[PDB]
This record gives structure tokens, sequence and C-alpha cells, in this order.
């Protein structure tokens, strides 16, 4: 059955990508990038979900667990525009903070890619251990994110303080929510079946980027205050 969310994972993504590529034709001046980097991210997801949707995006492991990894390949490449959607939101001037958002990006790609090496893992003791590893760099993601970036949000106009908080707020409330997935799914305890596992990532995927694009590329006003400094 998890056929049927990865399809409809799919077409949610692509009609977000569609939607997203068009209201591009109306965005604000200077700020076309950010239309193109969300459309990207719902794009890069469409593909991840067809390739799984037809049948070529998961392996059956040694120990016989379906592992579905094309999911992290779409997210080693879209949780870091996602979180360059935000840097760009809070920071004035994001050429002078590489450090930050290298920083940032490069805790990000250790976490996903150290939670698809947990997923592939068959041993339980080196899944357990990684998966600990993971946890320990998002939780430094979400430590630049609320020491850094929310107070430099602050100093930004009051529409575009407003829609990162909001955005940033979606982003930690949702991104939680994966390691718990992962747990309770055929990579952890097994505690539902991969069917569930599949719509459990299924919704957070299409909130935490066809929502948070909607709102983005929605926040007309926020946008023009960036593309006119
Ligand atoms: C300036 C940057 C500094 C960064 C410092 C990082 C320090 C943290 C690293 C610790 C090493 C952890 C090794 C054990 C986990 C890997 C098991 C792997 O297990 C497996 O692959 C299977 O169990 C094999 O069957
Ligand atoms: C919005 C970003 C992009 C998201 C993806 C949307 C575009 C999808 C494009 C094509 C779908 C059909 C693919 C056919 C491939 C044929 C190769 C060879 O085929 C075959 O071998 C035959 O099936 C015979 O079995
Ligand atoms: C897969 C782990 C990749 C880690 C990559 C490094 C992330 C942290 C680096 C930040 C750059 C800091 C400034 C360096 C300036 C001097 C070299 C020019
Ligand atoms: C089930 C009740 C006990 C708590 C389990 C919760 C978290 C365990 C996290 C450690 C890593 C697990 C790897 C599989
Ligand atoms: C597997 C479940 C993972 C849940 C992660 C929750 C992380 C919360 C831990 C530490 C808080 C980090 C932010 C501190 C901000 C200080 C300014
Ligand atoms: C079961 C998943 C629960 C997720 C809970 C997320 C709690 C944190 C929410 C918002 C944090 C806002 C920080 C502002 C500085
Ligand atoms: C989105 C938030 C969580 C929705 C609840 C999932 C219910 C699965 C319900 O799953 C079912 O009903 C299956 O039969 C369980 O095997
Ligand atoms: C569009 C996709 C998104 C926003 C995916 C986010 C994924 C995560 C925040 C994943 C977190 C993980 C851990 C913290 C521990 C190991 C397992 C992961 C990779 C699910």
């Amino acid at each position: 059955m998890e056929a049927l969310w990865l399809w409809i994972g799919f077409v949610g993504m692509l009609l977000g990508t569609l939607y997203f590529a068009f209201l591009l034709t109306n965005a604000p001046e200077g700020t076309r990038y950010f239309f193109v980097i969300t459309a990207t991210i719902t794009g890069i997801a469409a593909i991840a979900y067809l390739v799984m949707a037809t049948g070529s995006g998961s392996t059956v492991l040694p120990d016989g667990r379906e592992f579905y990894w094309a999911r992290y390949i779409d997210w080693v490449i879209t949780t870091p525009l996602l979180l360059l959607d935000l840097c760009l939101l809070a920071l004035a001037d994001p050429r002078r903070n590489v450090t930050f958002i290298a920083s940032l990006i490069a805790l990000d790609v250790v976490m996903i890619l150290t939670g698809l090496w947990a997923g592939a893992t068959v041993n339980v003791a080196g899944r357990a251990i990684l998966f600990i590893i993971s946890t320990a760099a998002f939780i430094g993601v979400l430590y630049l994110l609320v020491s850094r970036l929310f107070a430099e949000a602050s100093r930004r106009t009051p529409a575009v303080a407003q829609i990162f908080r909001t955005l940033a707020v979606l982003t930690i409330v949702l991104w939680i929510c994966y390691p718990i997935v992962w747990l309770i799914g055929t990579e952890g305890f097994g505690a539902v079946s991969l069917s569930v596992e599949v719509f459990l990532f299924m919704v957070l995927d299409l909130l935490a980027k066809v929502g948070f694009g909607l709102l983005l590329l929605s926040s007309r006003q926020a946008l023009s205050d960036i593309g006119s400094g």
C-alpha cells in the first residue's frame, strides 16, 4: 500500500513545483532566486518520489528490510536548500556569512548522510550509534537556527521577520518529527508498518516543502522588502 503514498507524494511535489514555477513570473524584483530555490526543492522531491513510486528507489537489505534510500538523496539536496531559504530571509548580506552558512549546511549534510548510513546498516549496534551521531548533528542545525538566525531576522523588516519566524517554527516542528518517524518505522523499532512510515514521511515532506514554499513565496511584501534592498 506504500505505493499509494509514493504516488501522492509525487503528484503533490509535482503540483507544488509547477505552481512555484508559475509564481516566479510575478515575483517581486530582486527576489526571483527565492522562487527558483523553492521550486528546485519540490522538483527534486518530485523526482525522488517518482523513482520510489515506480519501484526504483529501494533495496532489500541483507536482513530483509525494505530500505527506501532514494528518500535520503532527496533530503541531502533539499534540506540544505530549505536552510538556504531561511538564511536568505534572515541575513541582510549572506556574502559576509559564509562561515555560518557553510557550517549550517555541513551539519545538515552530516545529519542526512549519517542517517542514510544508519538506515542501510544491518548491525543493530552500528545503527544505534549512527542514529545518535545523526541526531547530534540535527541538534547542531536547530541550535544554529535558533541562536543565530532568529536574532538576525529580528533586524530585518517586520514582514521579513514575520515570515522567517513562521517558516522557522514550521521547520523546527516538522523536522523534529522525522527522527521520530524513523524510530517507529522499519529503520528503527518497527512499531508501525512500512506503509505507515511512508505515509508519515509523505505528509511531513509535503508540509515541509510545499507548505513551506507556499508560505514563503506568497509573502510578497517580505520578498519585495528584501528585493528592494
Ligand atoms: C573538526 C571536526 C571534528 C569532528 C569530530 C567528530 C567526532 C565524533 C566521531 C566519532 C566516531 C564514532 C565511531 C563509531 C560510529 C560508527 C560505527 C559504524 O558502524 C558500522 O558501519 C557498522 O556497525 C559496521 O557493521
Ligand atoms: C518537476 C521535476 C521533474 C519530475 C519528474 C517529471 C517528469 C517525468 C518524465 C517522464 C516519465 C516517463 C519516463 C519514461 C522513461 C523511458 C525510459 C525507457 O523506458 C522503458 O524502458 C519503458 O518503460 C519500457 O519498459
Ligand atoms: C524535505 C525533507 C525534510 C525536511 C527532511 C528532514 C529530515 C530530517 C530532519 C532527518 C532527521 C534524522 C535524524 C535527526 C536522525 C537520523 C534519521 C533522520 C535522517 C531521519
